[PDB]
């Protein structure tokens, strides 16, 4: 049985944000939708895809820039931070995102944030704790 109706909604907010925040996965999503700014995900991560999938109904995960609800760009496990980073730079949108290479793909907080300063794109970054926004905007100081 199907039926879909919600309160669709128009943002319109001219404003936009920088830096690294102490967001998360649902304040991302809204902030991303508001300003349809642009989403660079990992399928690999299906605690964040069992959320999105759920949020934008109907969608069984893609790859490549994924028009769905929020502007999306699903890349692989398979695919290092340096070249999904190369790729975003044909893009060159204002992002907001987590530190990609930071956990997926097994990194830490550091080599996270030097190879992001490598993404020659705005991005919002969001870490799941206030008092790591202070040492990642650090490192994007100090390197």
């Amino acid at each position: 049985g199907s039926h879909m109706v919600l309160p669709s909604e128009a943002p319109n907010a001219k404003e936009e944000i920088l830096g690294t925040v102490s967001w998360n996965l649902r304040e991302m999503l809204a902030h991303a939708e508001e300003t349809r700014k642009l989403m660079p995900i990992c399928m690999d991560v299906r605690a964040i895809m069992a959320t999105i999938q759920r949020k934008y109904k109907g969608i069984k995960i893609q790859e490549g820039i994924v028009d769905y609800g929020v502007r999306f760009f699903f890349y692989t496990s398979k695919e290092p931070v340096a070249s999904i980073i190369t790729k975003l730079n044909s893009l060159n949108e204002p992002l907001v995102t987590m530190p990609i290479g930071y956990v997926t793909h097994g990194f830490n907080l550091e080599e996270a944030a030097r190879c992001m300063r490598s993404l020659k794109a705005p991005a919002v970054v969001s870490v799941s704790s206030p008092d790591a926004v202070t040492t990642y905007n650090g490192y994007l100081t100090s390197s």
